[PDB]
RNA sequence: AAUCUA
């Protein structure tokens, strides 16, 4: 049992109770939640060639969770919430990995107790950290994880519940041993970059606190680390000889300024398949993936080295510049809002839908109408579609990927969305064509399609992903000198080393998720792409602000109305009908839905004047 | 763009600006509606031994401005439309690809705006033939698609949502070039012969328009096709090889009539098995599929030829007779309504259940789950056990088949379903055993047990299923002579080129689905299909109106009852229970349906006399 | 057709007229309650390597057939009861297919009709019995089933539904010929032992009835079995010589009372790992499943050889001895109430949860009434987590065993679980370890945490698995001798022959599920298995009494709390909102649940005082 | 998905 002490807030480490078949095991306690995070990682490889890694989150009981009905009912039954914390607390531990660990790993969060102050999102990172460094599973160094926010202008570590709902910065942060950063998730309120880069500074200092109570409490332990039977990197003699083969010829790929995505993958592969068939017979004995991942990794060396040494980019951009923004609005009539947003070749489709407050919030059931609550009524939905790269693939539910994504698109443009606005604002963005920052391309295409929709935002959101190109002595670990990509290419997020996503308006930052594919990076590195993307943002918003700069007048004529229609107390029972079988048909044949506010009223809300015109000829004829 | 005028209505097509990753795109325009197609082929050869093409229709309901219900607030599942749609889309396409083209290709149609005015189905067959067109994708011509009604004894092209609900026909016909038919799917009022049949060359004629105006954008746009791989058919001297092995011994056993179902099958099997050893001996190199593939072309052109030139089928039949027909009613005491109706070896039980009105409305709005409600109270529930083929299978959803096919004999038995029914009507048909058109014995045993439950059905309804086996020029493809089969079994329709399933009264047509294997058909055969129907639907009514004839003078004793309580203001706050709680425990015990109608009435729905005795019990006790 | 008389009841079994597509097809019949159950099994052997049976019992409507629940199935599935249900059927006709039968097999239930009274689980386990004697599936002798109740102390065989709600036990025997017992399956109101006994004689005896009547119907019929195309027993000459080369190292692993469970493990598979590459080269032309099958058939005769001939265990303990338990009770603060139970190696941590009696319904009519209400609010969840094992898998959804133990769980402390309580109970138990029986730790970790959170019940519910190690005779396949086993080990229940959990309290027994491996055992084996748990169940019930014995006089005091809020008709309109609008905020704010009383009276349930404080500042400021 | 040192 160790305590970290991180302010006025106290952690309390432990281990060796619970779970002990576990690999790996931890109880982290902070106040008077507690949280239990287990590792297993088995021994023999898996057939993937990769790194499996699952990490699941799960609440226990939300007051009463209970259990889902049924079993398809209970695959489902994985919250928004729980997702997200999943993707943070994986990209908290993936990059500590080592390189070709290909075995089958799985990280479990199981919430012993939650005492509705404490948040366990944190001390499930902490957990799984201490989990990984505890176990057997190789794992480069503990991490450790707090949240920062801003309470009247005060920078608190560890929030309370209370006071991240006055707080101005949802931020959190994972650090790696001297003073690395591996973890981003920001979410501000619009608020000054020296104030977002400061909180940074003083949380990166958080998590080296606790970073040095996890090694006594990994040292006191006995900490023995298995030998995996084999990491799955290829060896350094085959893959100086793939560079000999195609130096060359992906260098001349990779200066060829005219190429677009299709063009430069198709050459690239064409290089690959003559690349492979020379390497089996040079290395008949070479495993099938080693042959494969020697082309990858000389590849991406050879993308690289352009940048680093000409600082001019594979499709003849400087490390500063954008790529081409277009921007169209009200394309379609009946659409209350529509924006088409492209940059590059990636182009998403944007559509605002206003629809009635009670249909957008409250559930029938309020058993699971527990965390489908929204703060402004705004919510964004995104899809990434298999056509938008060409590929084939299952279209029944939202994966991980495109749940994280709404979420922070959807936190971008959350602290622009209005008050007290008279209708729920769902925001559906579509990813017709992908090369880049999907997810970006949503914020700026969501918010033209809320300025062309009539809802009075305060100011237009524009979004940018900023790569990184390092290079590092393999005999040090060290990063000698760096390049800052602005506006990356999906080849640039693949053979790069960090996707970092920031997002905001003119005057300030309001989200930000930095993917960082290396073990962790210094915290100068961080601070530039931040004053990078500014740069960037603002050119971005001067091609937006053309295409439309403040929002409409008004909706839409043929958007939604509310209204109230009277219905006396004599007529109440037959216009309703025998529990309220007359109200439930008329949603069903049309879209208009009624709620009772008075006992003599009934507020009625239609989606578009026609489909009112359904409506009140059903009232009326009714009303006889 | 191109626009085709049809009628009174303006479609529009474009293309190269939505999507341009995908091989194929397009969007079709009618009013204020565009649906975007896409069409993805993978360029490497499936693994599977057959065709994978995936076709998914989504609503995406943000294009009506009513897109969340749930509390997910996002589309959870498929829903019935959507599937339907998606089968039409498929059977429009499918027949148009060339043999052996074994590579994933998925179709996806997205709804970019909906004015509830323009039906966006009808677009998305089109939006699929001009994105396949366009594409490289190997595709033969194009396809017209337009829906015909009736309006006033009018034939109406593409008739909007207001004119659909007073159509008395509601006929989409997908048209190859040279007026084939690739797609019929027909649901009528019971509409007289020659008035459906003219419906169908008006179809036919506008198809053309539609085909015109697409190939002139596939000509404006140069369109060039991919080169395959390879296509998977069987090589002409192994093919040719395989009939002189194994002619004889298939003609004797087709023409063997004391087989059964299981018989013949073993029969063909063993010659099967013998022959691929010979054919693997005499082509070692070749694919094991292609030993398999050229066994089932052999043996399905030894089957044809036997029907084509001796008029015999497999089982002793001629052209025009049924198979034995078996009805029998009242099944079990406690059922409503039941029937096993036996046709041949197919075997189908059908049972008639009367539930509430409040059990009938139930939409997404209301649970995520089941949207929409049924004009009548009328459904019908179609199941197909692994047990009615001998055969082992998952029971679980997501099967696309039994949810068309239960659409299918649901229309079938709709236009005769009386109105205003006091209960709703839920029809259970589960195949028992399998041997041909079970879908269309459900709408004849539907019937029956319709009348066996006391339903005062208009007229009784009979389905059949009309096969086709044609002997097209090898090198022109124009069919030459050809023979329609009345009441096929499972081998004619696996080796026949169309399953023409139509249902409907003595007098009228009341349900049509076309199942075209061939690149179309020409519109001749189909309306001789048509008339070799209704003698078969005559003879087997005849059959059915000798069990029974007319619906029993009143429902069964241990029918459902509806009748009210009356409780007092002072008693209401204790029968009620806390926010409803006891009058949802005493409903969820008993089984009986408590809807409130006054201040002090209540309806109770209870399915049985025995489970109103039951709730008047809990209710005297809780007056108490 | 043939009728089979069970005292005032009557059983019709038919065939013939329906589904003669599948290999069999049968319709039982009692009553106006008509079952129809097929067996489709595949003439290829499956690559699975065991026996891929699945046994779906599907119902039309729910609440006794009244509301129709069909067409609902596409996008909800089946409900827990239809998983119940398959699991009894399944476990009644598992142990009586033949050894090496890898063959893809399924049985379906289908309810033709259902009168509300006869209930159609019984009928569907003898439906799989004749459905599977009239096929050609290689089967061995048929299996009657028949529930027992006690009603004012007269045993009633398949009694009616309205009689189990009267009844004090609800017991399913399923019967092999000679009286065997197959399947057992039973839930009591804390019954004495002795009655408990006397129903399993009067069961079995009922069984052999349905056993005659189904041999009847056999032979009028004239059933012939298939021939399979191979049965992949491993051969006794790779058996043999197996033995040869492992006898003496697994000896001594298994005499080796240091090791744990971890480490025998990893011992075991030490020699199987030496041993599978000696048998290759012995045998180069064998199956490798046969290699494999043969070193397991050798590892668990050497086991049970241990028990059988020294009455010694393999952890070193004698055959009516239990493992170290340790138990412990308030460990979290938030926690309305929880215990972490240890037995062994097994470790469970059980929560008790408080929620509002509403919490109960599901706000839709089919839905309620398909999972239906639990009587006395109370419900067990069960998870098995995949660390529990050192294992990986998929931790979304619960899978058939955790639905059953689950219920076997919440039955045993069902009958002390005390009435008109004012919060709706849930408990949850998390395996964290295991190591043997979890379920019946779960009873036993359940009842500790029930008496931490304050719950007035009314005895303490202790659990137990019986293991069993017989000497067959080879061919004339009689039990010579037999050794029960107190408290097994996983290894213990892997190689024995019978998972007899059974749990109760200090005065009778409140649950048992008796899970035979075997074609059938003697009903003295199964007396005895009664007679030795209840004196395991004793030494239990000590231990956990010093931990707590008695319930704590009340519950925690962050526990939850119910109060009333009086609105005016002139601030209804704004307290609800538009359309209940402001209600369902607060709830998802706060998670207090307001339900209307009457027109003045608001109820609020608050999970936490704290909760309860805020909301109220709520109702006070909106009004 | 069933069974499965649970």
């Amino acid at each position: 049992a160790v305590a970290v002490d991180l302010g006025n807030r106290k952690l309390e480490i432990s281990s060796g109770k619970l779970a002990r078949f576990a690999d790996g095991s931890a109880v982290v306690q902070s106040g008077d939640t507690a949280v239990m995070v287990t590792a297993v990682s088995k021994t023999k490889p898996s057939p993937s060639q990769f790194m499996p890694l699952v990490v699941d989150y799960r609440q226990k009981a939300a007051a009463a969770g209970r259990i889902p009905t049924n079993y398809l009912r209970r695959e489902i039954g994985t919250s928004d919430k729980e997702i997200l914390t999943s993707r943070i607390i994986d990209r908290s531990i993936r990059p500590l990995f080592p390189a070709g660990y290909f075995y089958d790993t799985q990280v479990l969060c199981n919430l012993l107790a939650v005492d509705g102050v404490n948040e366990p999102d944190v001390l499930a990172i902490n957990g799984a950290s201490v989990a990984l460094s505890l176990s057997d599973i190789p794992w480069n160094g503990p991490v450790g994880a707090v949240r920062i926010g801003i309470i009247d202008g005060e920078y608190v570590v560890n929030p309370t519940r209370k006071e991240m709902s006055s707080s101005t910065l949802n931020l959190v942060v994972a650090g790696a041993p001297k003073s690395q950063i591996v973890m981003l998730e920001a979410s501000a309120e619009n608020i000054l970059q020296q104030d977002f880069c400061h909180a940074i500074k003083v949380g990166v200092k958080y998590t080296q606190q606790i970073i040095q109570g996890i090694q006594q409490l990994v040292k006191e332990t006995g900490v023995t680390k298995r030998t995996p039977q084999k990491l799955f990197t290829p060896s350094p003699e085959i893959v100086k000889y793939t560079h000999k083969l195609a130096m060359e010829r992906l260098y001349a790929v990779f200066t060829d300024y005219e190429h677009d995505k299709v063009s430069r993958d198709e050459a690239v592969n064409k290089i690959r398949l003559d690349t492979e068939e020379q390497l089996k017979e040079k290395f008949p004995e070479a495993d099938p993936y080693e042959i494969i991942e020697s082309f990858n990794v000389v590849a991406k060396e050879v993308f690289r080295s352009i940048v680093l040494n000409e600082y001019k980019r594979c499709d003849g951009r400087d490390l500063t510049s954008l790529r081409n923004v277009s921007c169209e609005v009200d394309m379609f009539k009946t659409l209350h809002g529509s924006a088409l947003f492209q940059r590059g070749q990636t182009q998403v489709l944007c559509t605002v839908t206003f629809d009635s407050l009670e249909s957008g919030i409250k559930s029938d059931q309020v058993i699971t109408a527990i965390n489908g609550i929204k703060d402004k009524n705004f919510m964004l939905h995104y899809e990434f579609p298999p056509y938008a790269t060409n590929e084939i693939g299952k279209v029944t539910g939202l994966n991980r990927r495109e749940l994280g994504h709404g979420a922070l698109a959807e936190k971008a443009l959350y602290p622009v969305i209005p008050r007290d606005f008279p209708f729920t604002i769902r925001v559906t963005s579509e990813v017709l064509e992908s090369n880049g920052s999907s997810s970006m391309a949503s914020a700026c295409g969501g918010s033209l399609a809320l300025m062309d929709s009539g809802v009075p935002i305060s100011s237009a959101v524009a979004g940018v992903a900023i790569g990184l190109v390092t290079k590092t002595d393999p005999e040090k670990g060290e990063i000698e000198d760096y390049r800052l990509l602005t506006d990356i290419l999906g080849i640039e997020d693949y053979n790069g080393d960090m996707d970092f996503k920031i997002a905001g308006t003119n005057k300030g930052i309001t989200a930000l998720q930095a993917d960082i594919k290396l073990p962790g990076i210094p915290i100068k590195i961080v601070m530039e792409a931040i004053q990078q993307a500014s740069v960037a943002k603002k050119e971005i918003l001067q091609i937006m602000n053309k295409t439309i700069s403040k929002p409409r007048a008004s909706r839409k004529e043929n958007g939604p109305v509310v209204e109230t229609v009277q219905v006396p107390l004599s007529k109440r029972a037959k216009f309703v009908g025998p529990g309220g079988y007359n109200l439930k048909k008329l949603q069903a044949e049309t879209g208009v839905t009624i709620s009772q506010v008075d006992e003599e009223t009934f507020s009625v809300f239609a989606p578009t004047p026609s489909a009112m015109h359904e409506a009140r000829d059903f009232i009326t004829e009714i009303c006889k």
